[PDB]
């Protein structure tokens, strides 16, 4: 099916997911001197105390680590958001090249990768419900740009190698997803939809004005990873990145002047 090649790609996803032309698509662009501060917006609540982590994931388009959301764990609550959502997984979007590889882009730049923290509204039940919904899901997108090493992503950089090919699989547990945010919690925040297919039109994004700084050699290893399944011919995971789409009729909002 769908994926990032010439012939799988973004631009052909339209084609399975007609939605993918829809009015409300993401990512996009970030224009720094269009977003407007919005001083009704709260502080984000982000919750991740009693965060449990379940395991590690190569699904072939990007790794993912899934949560316990059976209860409220960890959750996302404030901001622009009305009500409670649990986070359900965390995954990222990398590039082949440092100068490549986030989805969102602040003033037309590219960052090297960016993380997505995946939360779903209670109010609905269940994720496959939430999908469903204009404010079903919340998503957290915290750019990476290469620096210095990030010490709470090293653990999950520890255990990619065991992950390598579509479908593998690890135990995660005991992973704490506050090691992965950076200092301000200023943001920026639009209606849009999930990145990949479906690409339902369900998500507030939340988008951290601050990025987090990792290795040189923490990124080269996101890079070693493959969309492949074990025994068939090896394709780099690199650049599993959507472009940004059109704004169309929507604002974006700062919580920071
Ligand atoms: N890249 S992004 O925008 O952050 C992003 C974030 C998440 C996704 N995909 S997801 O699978 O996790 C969507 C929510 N999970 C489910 O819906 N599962 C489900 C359960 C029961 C059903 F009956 C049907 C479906 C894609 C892109
Ligand atoms: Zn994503």
């Amino acid at each position: 099916h769908w994926g990032y090649g010439k012939h799988n790609g973004p631009e052909h996803w339209h084609k399975d997911f007609p939605i993918a032309k829809g009015e409300r698509q993401s990512p996009v662009d970030i224009d720094t001197h269009t977003a407007k501060y919005d001083p009704s917006l709260k502080p984000l609540s982000v919750s991740y105390d009693q965060a449990t982590s379940l395991r590690i994931l190569n699904n072939g388009h990007s790794f993912q680590v899934t949560f316990d959301d059976s209860q409220d764990k960890a959750v996302l609550k404030g901001g622009p958001l009305d009500g409670t959502y649990r986070l359900l997984q965390f995954h990222f979007h990398w590039g082949s090249l440092d100068g490549q590889g986030s989805e969102h882009t602040v003033d037309k730049k590219k960052y090297a990768a960016e993380l997505h923290l995946v939360h779903w509204n209670t109010k609905y039940g269940d994720v496959g419900k939430a999908v469903q919904q204009p404010d079903g899901l919340a998503v957290l997108g915290i750019f990476l740009k290469v620096g210095s090493a990030k010490p709470g992503l090293q653990k999950v950089v520890d255990v990619l190698d065991s992950i390598k090919t579509e479908g593998k699989s690890a135990d995660f547990t005991n992973f704490d997803p506050r090691g992965l945010l950076p200092e301000s919690l200023d943001y920026w925040t639009y209606p849009g939809s999930l990145t990949t297919p479906p690409l339902a039109e369900c998500v507030t994004w939340i988008v951290l004005k601050e990025p987090i700084s990792v290795s040189s050699e923490q990124v080269l290893k996101f890079r070693k990873l493959n969309f492949n399944g074990e025994g068939e011919p090896e394709e780099l995971m690199v650049d599993n990145w959507r472009p940004a789409q059109p704004l169309k009729n929507r604002q974006i909002k700062a919580s920071f002047k």
